[PDB]
């Protein structure tokens, strides 16, 4: 207070490298301004004193383009880490200013404080902004939540959808669904304005398109099946399947056209789609893009076949059989219109990556190790009986050990070995490791996976479902996008007509006199 | 018994069948016509034959010969072992794990539902 | 303390702060610098690192008489000290020991299997 | 713990000259005529704010 009274500059900019680090654990960033340091360090008395000073430019930007509100989003953390003080500083500085100039400001990367919060992953600050109530009339126009009407415990709120819905370029909803750099997206879509916004896009157009995409892809695989399974095997199959050749027949002709077109359609779409996200890390493609590759692979294997038919060698068949077996197993994608089968699909994904790949790795080191050890003992068969043994080679022993593990076939211990008790020793040893321990251990580790993942599979499902809704939404034309536009136009203040989202609530606990509202006549119309 | 069928089995049986019939026709599509010398050259000679034999593997019954008169044997093995990993390793054992979650939650309510 | 297994007394010594200047030289933890919530501490490594004969780190890892070693290596000066030895030389040697032992078994295999 | 045993057994094998360059810590002046080897670890703490009175260097950051 002394230094300010003596004429200290209250708008300095500490722009040094320590004040603009590149690795948290290289320094400390706060926004470079004295007001931001007092706010980012939980000093409310100094934050108030600086705002009351008349030369304090609260709307000042810095090297990163960040103003006072951008910086608080940068330093915020979850509740167990810090406290709720960043949220409280966010409120104090915004109310004292008294306008939309700060939240409207975009940084050098082209981001508002709202968009910046969705990117960096600060759910607590989002939940504050997206549901902000300022009951103080003379500051009610600074809100995003508005009580339309309330009669007793029943109330109706309005949530502004200015830069949350996908009507603009870079919305909160789009950042939330497509941000592969964070690990808490499935908490974000729980927030009420987004959650209701997903559910309505489903009820209107995304549900129906999901059923159509199923049907086109469903008949697509049936056609691949029948041209293949009922191929002209005899004649050495010169009139290859998918040919568009001799005369017609209205099922023979229709089917083979629909495939080669829809094959290219996926290849272009998934050719574009795989290119846009540009796989950076490994956890993303597994968690955000796996089904996009198999359809790219499934489509290219057809087109690879469609070349090799009349142009080159006879391995076209191998590419076509992979296309269908890949195609039919992919159908687990379209389970995600349903919650029950969708959550079930989420668990299949997890259990493979946490249990199976660990399992298959260790099992193979045993399978091939005991295999060559048992094959190395088998003498040459006498010329009388050529089939003296089933472990006569590496590939033969590895197969028979595989058969034992799956419970198929018979087991004769007399295999023309030099050392039978030693021969039994390696075999029974293999059983104890595989049959007794590893297989049963695998079941036990799944139970631990199912227990932990069951508490999160529902919200991860809505994340994957949310990606499906928006991708449908990016396809629709302009005229069809407009009629399925969300929200209704409401007058939340004087000459402030905004698009908002009506959500009804029932609250019984903390009764109060409803003083702030928009319409004194409750109910619709 | 009532709960575990509706929460685990019908989810399970649905996904298992999409694999059983999908890998079935894929493996049957590769089998050449048998030479006239030996009519029983293969057990995957048709759709219904392949779907049955894959069912036998899952329940652990019978024998398994990889020589089935196929054009592409390494490709033929690839689909078969792929079917085992999805069914034998993952889905069957995953089914046991999901029951344990069902038994845990339902055990706290089965007495009152009984009454 | 490292021998007899007293983790609470270790955690005190290994991270002791005496803020009272005129007794600050009796410390083992030292605040090098602090600006706001960011701080940088210095942990003395006199008889903790393996530069000497019988160090705290060596007792912690090789004491077969106790049953709480895996709590001890959670303590910050030791934990960071393990991670840095890995990043510099122990990680690379672990990869080499793998390679020599990996080709060692392949040779035993082939002289035998192709005998 | 098992990993720690592996690191030290490797460390007991290295020669003297190679042991010295991979020596840990930097030499710091923690007090008057008390030069010690120490280990730098950075922390971020938000809860109990205070006036930082005890320290070694008033100019924060590296170097
Ligand atoms: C007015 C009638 C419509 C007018 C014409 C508008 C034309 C709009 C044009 C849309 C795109 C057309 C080209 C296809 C895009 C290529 C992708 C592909 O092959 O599969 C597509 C097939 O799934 C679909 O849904 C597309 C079929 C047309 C949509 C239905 C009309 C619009 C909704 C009508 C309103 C209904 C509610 C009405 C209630 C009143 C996308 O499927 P996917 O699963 O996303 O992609 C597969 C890959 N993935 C799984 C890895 C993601
Ligand atoms: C993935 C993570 C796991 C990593 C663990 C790695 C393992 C580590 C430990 C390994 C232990 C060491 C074993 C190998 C060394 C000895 C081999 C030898 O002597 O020569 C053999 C070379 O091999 C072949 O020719 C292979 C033939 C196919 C059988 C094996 C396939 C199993 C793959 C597993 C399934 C999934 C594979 C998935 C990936 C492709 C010669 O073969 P043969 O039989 O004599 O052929 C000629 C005779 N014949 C006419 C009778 C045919
Ligand atoms: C079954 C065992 C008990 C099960 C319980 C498991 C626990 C015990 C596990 C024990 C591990 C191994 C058990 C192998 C079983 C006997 C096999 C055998 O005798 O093979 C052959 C000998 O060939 C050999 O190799 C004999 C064993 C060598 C030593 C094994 C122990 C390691 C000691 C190494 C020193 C380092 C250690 C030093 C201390 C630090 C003879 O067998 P055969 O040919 O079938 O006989 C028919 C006769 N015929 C040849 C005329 C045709
Ligand atoms: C329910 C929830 C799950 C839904 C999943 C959906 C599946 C998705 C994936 C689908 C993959 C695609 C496979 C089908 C398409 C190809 C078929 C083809 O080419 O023609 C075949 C038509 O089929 C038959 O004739 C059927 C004969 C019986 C075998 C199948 C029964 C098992 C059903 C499952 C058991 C439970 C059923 C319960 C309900 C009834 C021709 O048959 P064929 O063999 O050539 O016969 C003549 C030759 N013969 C003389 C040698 C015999
Ligand atoms: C993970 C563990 C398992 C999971 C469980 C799921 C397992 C799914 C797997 C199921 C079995 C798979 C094999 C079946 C196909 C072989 C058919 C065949 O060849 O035989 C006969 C045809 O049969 C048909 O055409 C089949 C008709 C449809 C199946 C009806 C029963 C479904 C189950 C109902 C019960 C449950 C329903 C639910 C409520 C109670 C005749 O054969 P053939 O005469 O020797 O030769 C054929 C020549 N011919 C056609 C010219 C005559
Ligand atoms: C076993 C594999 C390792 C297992 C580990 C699993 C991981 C790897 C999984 C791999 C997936 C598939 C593996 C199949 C195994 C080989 C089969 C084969 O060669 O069949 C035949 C070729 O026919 C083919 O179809 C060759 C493979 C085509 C490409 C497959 C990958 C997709 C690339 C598409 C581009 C899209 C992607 C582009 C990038 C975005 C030949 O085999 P055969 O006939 O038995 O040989 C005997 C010779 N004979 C013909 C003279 C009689
Ligand atoms: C300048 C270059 C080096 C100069 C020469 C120095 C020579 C130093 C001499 C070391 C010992 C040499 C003899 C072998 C000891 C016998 C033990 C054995 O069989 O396996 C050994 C093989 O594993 C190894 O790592 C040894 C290979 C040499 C180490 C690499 C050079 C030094 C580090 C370079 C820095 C790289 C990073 C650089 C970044 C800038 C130890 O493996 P293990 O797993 O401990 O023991 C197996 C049994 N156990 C599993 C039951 C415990
Ligand atoms: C549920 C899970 C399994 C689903 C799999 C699908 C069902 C089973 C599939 C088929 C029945 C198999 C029995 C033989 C009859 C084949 C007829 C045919 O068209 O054959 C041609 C293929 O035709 C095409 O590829 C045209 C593509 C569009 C229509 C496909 C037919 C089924 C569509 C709706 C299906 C309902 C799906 C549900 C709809 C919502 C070529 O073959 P063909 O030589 O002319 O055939 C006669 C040969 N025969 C005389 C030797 C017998
Ligand atoms: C052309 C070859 C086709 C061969 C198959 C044809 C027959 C069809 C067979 C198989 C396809 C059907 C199985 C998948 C079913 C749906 C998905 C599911 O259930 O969960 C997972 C399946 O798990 C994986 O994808 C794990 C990786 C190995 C899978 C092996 C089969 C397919 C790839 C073969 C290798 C080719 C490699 C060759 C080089 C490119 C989803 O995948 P994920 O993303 O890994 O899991 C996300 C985990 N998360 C929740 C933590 C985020
Ligand atoms: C071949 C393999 C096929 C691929 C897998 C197929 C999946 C297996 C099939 C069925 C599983 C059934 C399980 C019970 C569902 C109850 C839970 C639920 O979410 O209900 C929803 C179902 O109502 C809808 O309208 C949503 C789904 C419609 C789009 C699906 C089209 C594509 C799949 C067509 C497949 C059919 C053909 C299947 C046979 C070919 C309720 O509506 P909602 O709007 O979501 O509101 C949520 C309200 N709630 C949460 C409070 C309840
Ligand atoms: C091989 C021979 C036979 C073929 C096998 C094929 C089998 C598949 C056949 C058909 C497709 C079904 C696939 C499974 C769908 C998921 C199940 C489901 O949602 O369960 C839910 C139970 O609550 C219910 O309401 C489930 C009962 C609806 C189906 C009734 C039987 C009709 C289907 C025919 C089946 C009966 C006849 C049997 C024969 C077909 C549990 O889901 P959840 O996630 O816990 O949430 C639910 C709501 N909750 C939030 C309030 C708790
Ligand atoms: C028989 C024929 C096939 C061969 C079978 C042999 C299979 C093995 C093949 C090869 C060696 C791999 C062995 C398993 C490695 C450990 C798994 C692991 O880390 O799991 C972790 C998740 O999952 C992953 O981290 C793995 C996903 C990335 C790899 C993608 C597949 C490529 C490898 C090829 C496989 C795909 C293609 C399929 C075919 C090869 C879970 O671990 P966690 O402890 O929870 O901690 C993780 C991080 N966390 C702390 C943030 C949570
Ligand atoms: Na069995
Ligand atoms: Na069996
Ligand atoms: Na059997
Ligand atoms: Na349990």
């Amino acid at each position: 207070a002394l230094l300010i009274a003596a004429g200290a500059d209250v708008n300095a900019h500490a722009k040094g490298a320590f004040f603009n680090p590149k690795y948290q654990h290289e320094g400390f960033y706060f926004g470079e301004t004295p007001l931001a340091l007092a706010a980012c360090t939980n000093q409310p008395e100094i934050v108030q004193l600086l705002m009351e000073h008349e030369q304090t430019d609260i709307t000042s930007r810095d090297s990163r383009g960040n103003n006072i509100l951008h910086a608080l989003v940068t330093v915020a953390e979850d509740f167990k880490t810090q406290n709720d003080f960043v949220k409280r500083m966010y409120d104090m500085i915004l109310l004292r200013s008294g306008n939309w100039e700060l939240e409207t400001t975009r940084n050098n990367d082209g981001l508002t404080p709202l968009q910046l919060a969705a990117k960096m992953g600060k759910a607590e600050i989002l939940k504050y902004i997206l549901s902000r109530e300022i009951k103080e009339k003379r500051l009610r126009s600074l809100s995003r939540k508005f009580t339309d009407w309330a009669y007793g415990p029943v109330s109706s709120s309005l949530y502004d959808l200015t830069n949350v819905d996908t009507t603009t370029d870079n919305s909160v909803l789009e950042i939330t669904v497509y941000n592969t750099n964070i690990d808490n997206r499935h908490e974000m879509l729980t927030l009420e304005p987004l959650h209701t916004l997903l559910h309505m896009k489903w009820k209107k157009f995304a549900k129906h398109m999901f059923f159509l995409s199923f049907c086109f892809y469903f008949f697509y695989n049936i056609t691949l099946t029948l041209v293949s399974y009922y191929r002209p095997r005899e004649e050495e199959a010169i009139p290859h399947p998918l040919a568009l050749t001799h005369k017609m027949g209205w099922l023979q002709l229709l089917g083979r056209m629909f495939v080669l077109i829809w094959a290219m359609c996926i290849s272009v779409k998934e050719g574009i789609a795989i290119f846009l996200l540009r796989p950076s890390d490994l956890q993303s493609i597994l968690s955000d893009a796996w089904f996009h590759f198999v359809f790219f692979i499934q489509a290219v294997l057809v087109i690879l076949s469609v070349f090799l038919y009349l142009f080159a060698y006879k391995e076209y068949l191998a590419c076509l059989v992979l296309a269908m077996a890949l195609g039919w197993a992919n159908m687990l994608y379209y389970t995600r219109g349903f919650q029950s089968m969708g959550m079930y699909s989420v668990m299949i994904q997890k259990v493979i990556l946490h249990d199976v790949l660990k399992f298959l790795f260790v099992y193979i080191v045993f399978l091939l190790g005991f295999g060559v050890a048992l094959a190395s003992l088998i003498e040459k068969c006498p010329k009388d009986n050529k089939d003296c043994s089933s472990y006569g080679s590496f590939s033969d022993a590895v197969l028979e050990l595989f058969k034992l593990t799956i419970g198929l076939g018979d087991l004769n211990i007399q295999q023309n070995s030099k050392y039978p008790i030693l021969f039994l020793f390696l075999l029974i040893t293999y059983v104890i490791l595989t049959f007794v321990l590893l297989l049963n251990m695998l079941i036990a580790l799944m139970g631990e996976t199912v227990e932990n993942v069951s508490k999160e599979s529902e919200r991860i499902w809505r994340l994957q479902r949310a990606r499906t809704i928006l991708e449908f939404e990016k396809m629709l034309p302009e005229w069809l996008r407009s009629r399925f536009r969300m929200g209704e136009l409401c007058k939340v203040a004087e000459d402030d007509f905004r698009l908002c989202l009506r959500i009804n609530e029932v609250k019984w606990t903390e009764w109060k006199t409803h003083v702030s509202f928009l319409n004194e006549d409750p109910g619709p119309v």
